[PDB]
């Protein structure tokens, strides 16, 4: 019943908030809808896999908050396999390569690809991380889909196809579904194109030994009976001196403040008294989550390595159920496995199939991409379609359709009386990720500490020391990358010389 | 506790469903979240206005279901005033006109405007009302916004500005917010551009004497204690023999079937056991409602009529708070008033102001457009910002952003075990309107009657005889309207 702060949601963000408040000496309760903590993270354990992350998994350089939290909890990381060659599969053929981006040989196509990535980052620099709606051309960019932007920017089909895959993979949505402003913000607030797409030196560099679910689990262990499982929140009443929070299983909690640590749209599952202000009322109906099935195929051995393939495949084309894979083999070299994502419309299309039918399609794809009959011999399979989750709404995160971020973005983390907002969606650095979950949960917690007069205003937002274990190499460009013309830039140059 | 069918929501759709089931001899309960019925319809009564519709108000020819239901309940209509001239206000000047479309005099602009409207209806002819995702170009059109389509189609700024207003007014959303496929479906399923934009012979022809709220109120009267007010549904459990429906005020209802008669996205406010199927689970997060403030300014007399203006104003441009008005004067000629809509982003922008600040802005606009100082002397004001409503989500209706209708549209009215789906959003003719509310409520009710083996499958969807009181006249076009080239067509000829 009675406490200082009720945290709604026991994912990483809610757990990080609750831990900070608990450590500060406050009495906290975490009300979690599911029979488990972790939310969009979920580590399955069984004899066949030992452990496997079926939700969020990867961490990397510049994600210093999740790294610090995990380290404090006694967790370790290991590096995702990228020793051997990556594969880009396009128009039914595989092209091995090294470095984060597939090589492009055609001079015109090269200019177009180079300009595409450069322009994404150029536009990103115009967008404040903490206020994307303040970008000089916010309205113009928000009123266009990523599809429209790619149609304008990409003078080759090659670049447009790879860019489309980029968007699908980053935000588990179609290019025509999402705002260009929001997408450009999302990439920029992860540190840019190179950082977001990279394994070595990027977001996919590492995983936690034993799974990411341990973050939320170990915090639950620290908090003991303060975490209440199978307590879906249905009602929040702020009309009286103390806030009243009611659960589906009929319990009532009373608190000074509340942290909402759930996906923004999932605030719709709560009836509010008094009603939410107009802007938040409408915002929470305008912010869907993406669509993805995470699929892990197990093999007797990591046989791809013998062919000098690391297990990374970037697979273009409608027929391919999976557009991206990574080696998911244990650091010990056993439980050989390939992780793949079925993205956006394909998650909808292929959800119709049986688990066995999806396994077959994935193996047949991998056999072709890897030129390896061994891919047709899986030993085990695990998968999770996040689209079916009542208490997530999708994965990885919330996307903004055209027009929404400028009109409603400012209220995303604006407090509503004594309700403060956590959740990765409200972060300003790696929003959408476990890192963002920690940033937002701790910031929301500190907003409450400030409201209680326990800390000064300048302590609400806090910098994070760089990890000593996972140092971040800077993102660099070459002179040629900086200065080579775009395709229309080249055509202008040609038209000028021929005059 | 125990009944045959629980209807969630006591708007027109839920009430129409409940009435049909009740009349068929089933025991029905309507669970309504608010302390009132009517939902997106709301008639306010006070001495100053007598009555005023602050929500849905207009009905017209081809909307035979709402007309039949209202007539049965003892309601009458009257005609919205369209005797005198309409006004199109463009680049700071008023241009009076007659007929449903504002005239264009420049020959290039004429071809562009003519082509715009014609093309909307041309495209609509390929979109099945009951399955827009089956349009031959469904994916191509769904993956584009209306902004993109208008950018392609409109060779003049004049046409683009008017087309933009058209979209904003029809669906209370920006052109860049909405799917082209969904918008073209929406217009087509109302009978096309002429029918949707017309007062005389169209959707805005009539209002109900005493207000549209009387539809839901009078059905509540018929059902008596079967309607439970202030019972927001929070939980639906279908794991057992009978469906269990729980309300926020702790009550439990048990039924054979449920009708969900709430806006699709408001399904999110209900916790489901077992969880919803994947497609519906995500669908209900992808379907927002539009944004609108409905504003009624009252005057001593309908002074505009003296200048041979009917009170209809179509007002282009960003600066104007209100893009469209109609005369809201009572049939008796008293309670003179102008109804105006503050649409889409302007609803968001102007919500920050006080009621008095909005009144001043509207009066000053109307004085400019009507060319009358009388507009500066209001006697009363009423308004309603539908964006603030927890149990509507907005008004008039649900819009589909790009990519959604093709991917999720088919599950809108697909039953989930023993839950059937009503609500105007699930209609196939005048979806978005009170007419669609009736169609969907009655159809959902009949799905349940069929599930119970009480009627055959071919009786689930039923035709409606034409109203004798509000007969429809045909929509016509001229030879020149049909055959004049577009701007690029004229350029190809050159
Ligand atoms: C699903 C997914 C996510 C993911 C990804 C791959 C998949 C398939 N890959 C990632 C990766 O490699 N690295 C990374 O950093 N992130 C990755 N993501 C995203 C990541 O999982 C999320 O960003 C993060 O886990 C989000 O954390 P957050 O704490 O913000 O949100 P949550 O996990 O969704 O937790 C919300 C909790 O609230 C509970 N809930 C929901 N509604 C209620 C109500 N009404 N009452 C009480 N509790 C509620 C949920 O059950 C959940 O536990
Ligand atoms: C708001 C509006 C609507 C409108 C319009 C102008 C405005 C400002 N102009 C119209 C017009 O001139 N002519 C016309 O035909 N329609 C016009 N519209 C739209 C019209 O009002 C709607 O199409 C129609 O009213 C919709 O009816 P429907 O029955 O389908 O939906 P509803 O009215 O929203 O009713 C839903 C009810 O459900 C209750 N509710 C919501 N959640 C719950 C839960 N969880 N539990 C129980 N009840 C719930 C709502 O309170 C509501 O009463
Ligand atoms: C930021 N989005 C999350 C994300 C999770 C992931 O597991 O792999 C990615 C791989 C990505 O890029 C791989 C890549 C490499 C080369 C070209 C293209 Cl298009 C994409 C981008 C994002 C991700
Ligand atoms: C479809 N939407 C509902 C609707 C309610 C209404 O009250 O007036 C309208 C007026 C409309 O059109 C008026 C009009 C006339 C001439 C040109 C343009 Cl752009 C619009 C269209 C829809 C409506």
């Amino acid at each position: 019943n009675k406490c200082d702060v009720v945290v709604v949601g026991g994912g990483i963000s809610g757990m990080a908030a609750a831990k900070l408040l608990h450590d500060s000496g406050l009495n906290v309760v975490v009300l979690e809808a599911r029979d488990r903590v972790g939310g969009r993270t979920y580590t399955l354990r069984n004899q066949k896999v030992k452990y496997v992350d079926l939700g969020g998994s990867y961490v990397g350089p510049t994600q210093n908050r999740i790294l610090r939290l995990a380290k404090e909890l006694g967790l370790e990381t290991y590096k995702v396999n990228e020793v051997e060659r990556l594969i880009h599969h396009v128009k039914g053929k595989s092209y091995p390569f090294r470095g984060p981006f597939p090589p492009v040989w055609n001079p015109i196509t090269y200019l177009d690809h180079n300009n595409f990535w450069r322009t994404m980052d150029d536009m990103g620099r115009e967008i404040p991380s903490d206020a994307p709606w303040k970008a000089p051309l916010a309205e113009e960019w928000d009123n266009m889909t990523m599809k429209e932007l790619l149609d304008k920017l990409c003078w080759t089909e090659s670049a447009k196809q790879l860019a489309t895959l980029f968007v699908n993979l980053c935000v588990t949505a179609e290019t025509h579904e999402v705002s260009a402003l929001w997408f450009l913000w999302y990439v920029k607030q992860c540190g840019g194109t190179t950082r977001i797409i990279s394994t070595t030196n990027g977001g996919q560099e590492r995983k936690f030994v034993g799974g990411s679910g341990q973050v939320s689990e170990r915090i639950m262990d620290l908090l003991g009976d303060r975490v209440k499982l199978e307590r879906p929140v249905i009602y929040i009443d702020q009309t009286r001196e103390n806030v009243l929070v009611e659960t589906l299983n009929h319990e009532m909690y009373e608190a000074k403040y509340v942290i909402s640590a759930i996906p923004p749209t999932l605030g719709m599952k709560i009836h509010f008294n008094p009603p939410l202000p107009m802007m938040r009322n409408q915002m929470i109906t305008r912010v869907p989550l993406g669509s993805v099935i995470k699929c892990i195929v197990y093999y007797k051995e990591p046989f791809w390595r013998k062919k000098d393939y690391c297990g990374t495949m970037i697979i273009d084309g409608e027929e391919a159920p999976v557009a991206y894979t990574l080696d998911d083999t244990k650091p010990e070299g056993n439980y050989a496995a390939i992780m793949g994502f079925i993205l956006a419309h394909k998650a909808r299309k292929l959800a119709r199939l049986t688990k066995e039918e999806r396994l077959k399609k994935l193996c047949e794809l991998y056999a072709k991409v890897l030129g390896s009959l061994e891919a047709l011999e899986p030993v085990h399979y695990e998968e999770k379609n996040w689209c079916e989750e009542q208490y997530s709404g999708g994965c990885y995160t919330t996307y903004f359709p055209p027009g929404i971020l400028t009109q409603y973005g400012r209220v995303l983390r604006q407090p509503v009386d004594r309700i403060y907002f956590a959740g990765t969606e409200t972060a300003t650095h790696w929003s959408g990720y476990m890192e963002g979950a920690v940033e937002a949960g701790e910031r929301a917690a500190r907003e409450i500490l400030h409201a209680m007069g326990k800390i000064p205003e300048d302590e609400i937002w806090q910098s994070e020391p760089e990890s000593v274990d996972v140092p971040a190499q800077p993102i660099t460009t070459t002179f040629l990358e900086r200065h080579l013309p775009s395709v229309p830039g080249l055509l202008r140059l040609i038209g000028l010389t021929t005059i």
